[PDB]
């Protein structure tokens, strides 16, 4: 037993960053089959960064400009474009490490694990969730942009987030890997607001559903609600609203604990009025949101990759 | 910015993973060299856990009653022997994936990556703590077993853990890589006492200090404390007796953020004496001790590997 969180093994990610000099600025790119992704921001200087004309930018770019190195591995670039905010370059060979891999575009609430990256040596793994408002709450320094994000399904790895950028608040926001930004940001050194970011209900209820799992049941309560009546009282706490899919979604956590989801709604409503007077939850004084209905599953059969 | 728990890259590690199989058992091994080693407990059948006699069962047994597959990659043993709680395996075939490696037996308050593996295949990756009474809290299913944790320093991995045992409070326990159990443990199915654990204080301070780098600075006071004043609140909380050992290894981090550790402390002192308020640090409405000052520098300098 016991409930962490917890990131998918992270080699084969690892077997794919490289690094990417353009002139002055490093950061990192992934290397799979004869193209490496990088943040466009690369071919930025210092007063760039402001309101960079990266079309212009990557005019006085050639190939040759680009180093990228795979550890001492040098590579040669023989070819570069721009494809939204990210910038592709051919080089001469195919990652002999490519994994099998699939480029995603991840949903809100939905998470994933960062390979914070460094000069293209990994540094750490951590989970992060895509919040409704489309940043994430992460640890990237100088220099970390170009690290990515991903998920491992039996063999294949799904490539969903690409780091770009800090946002006043502190939280991260970036693109996918083919250089759309999630959310309105867009890769400039200004101002800009996240907005309103929102609990992700249906992961505080699989948490729920996790703590019961795991022994904590002191939070059930003899009550039940309504989705409706539940929904009020969501959006009295900057909750999502609960849906019927959100329920279906739960279904097997339910059938598991036995416990009806109406009624792990009634016990979330009771938490959410009354606070936990002092009292934890799985090692957690605050109701947790970054675990999906999946991850919780995934962590009580113990699927391997 | 940000702050998160981070684990160690596991690439060099997933490479080493491999499954045991003793009859009907099976659980995971670490391959390094041509040496296999896994938990002893591997050769007990259901009756046997009560109260095994290791030295008699391992007697029924010879090379090639122990399966060892790495992938699809059949291993052969050539040999076996029992060291304290560990069995090691010799094996044919050296592992071509060998990292540079280390064993060592780590310090209660030091934190390492746990790779948590089910049938020799990688599932995730969390950090824990050596806790001061010698379990850690981890998320441990059937089948978990040989699953070992680490630290990585530039090119080496240092094993410290290999997982056994859950204790009836639902935290774990194991040995390090020569076999002997942290703490008072055996590998038996009985009901076994971990003692009071106390709150690792170094680490609670380097946590504040990371919070304070990272813009919470709400729970600075204008107050002081000596040492002897404030180990009187330790021990009132079951924190752990500040030493002076503790003020030179927070060093870095008091000249860094410009704050007297003393002073540190009685910001600490208030946060036990006075609660959070509802207020939250770095995400969290606890204090939080599973963060080394290595940890936290590291995650501010942006170490790689
Ligand atoms: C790319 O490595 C870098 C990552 C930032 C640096 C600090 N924390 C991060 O996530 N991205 C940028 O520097 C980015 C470049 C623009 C052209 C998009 N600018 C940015 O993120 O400004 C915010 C910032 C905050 C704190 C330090 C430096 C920059
Ligand atoms: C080895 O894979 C297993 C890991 C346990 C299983 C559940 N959570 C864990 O950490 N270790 C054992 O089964 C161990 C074997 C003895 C001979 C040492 N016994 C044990 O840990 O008993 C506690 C337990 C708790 C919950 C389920 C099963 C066992």
């Amino acid at each position: 037993s016991g409930f962490r969180k917890m990131a998918f093994p992270s080699g084969k990610v690892e077997g794919c960053m490289v690094q990417v000099t353009c002139g002055t600025t490093t950061l990192n790119g992934l290397w799979l089959d004869d193209v490496v992704y990088c943040p466009r921001h690369v071919i930025c200087t210092s007063e760039d960064m402001l309101n960079p004309n990266y079309e212009d930018l990557l005019i006085r770019k050639s190939n040759h400009n680009f180093l990228v190195q795979a550890g001492n591995v040098q590579l040669r670039v023989i070819g570069h474009s721009m494809q939204n905010c990210v910038l592709k370059l051919k080089v001469d060979t195919a990652n002999p490490k490519t994994p099998k891999y699939k480029f995603v575009r991840i949903q809100p609430g939905q998470t994933f694990s960062v390979l914070a990256c460094y000069n293209g040596s990994p540094s750490g793994v951590y989970q992060c969730a895509m919040r409704p408002n489309f940043t994430i709450k992460g640890s990237f320094l100088n220099g970390a942009c170009g690290s990515v994000g991903f998920n491992i399904d039996y063999d294949c790895v799904s490539f969903c987030y690409m780091h770009h950028m800090e946002l006043p608040t502190g939280v991260h926001a970036g693109t996918d890997l083919e250089g759309n930004f999630y959310g309105p940001f867009v890769d400039r050194q200004t101002a800009q607001a996240a907005g309103t970011d929102t609990t992700i209900t249906v992961n505080v209820l699989a948490w729920l559903y996790a703590a019961v799992i795991n022994g904590d049941r002191w939070f059930l309560n003899r009550f039940t609600t309504t989705l409706n009546d539940f929904n009020l009282v969501a959006m009295k706490y900057n909750y999502e609203p609960l849906t019927q899919d959100h329920v279906d979604i739960l279904g097997p956590l339910s059938a598991q604990t036995g416990i009806a989801v109406l009624d792990m709604c009634a016990s979330l409503k009771e938490l959410l009025q009354n606070g936990m007077n002092g009292r934890t939850i799985l090692g957690s004084a605050l109701l947790e949101d970054e675990f999906t209905p999946f991850d919780v599953v995934r962590q009580c059969s113990g699927v391997t990759f």
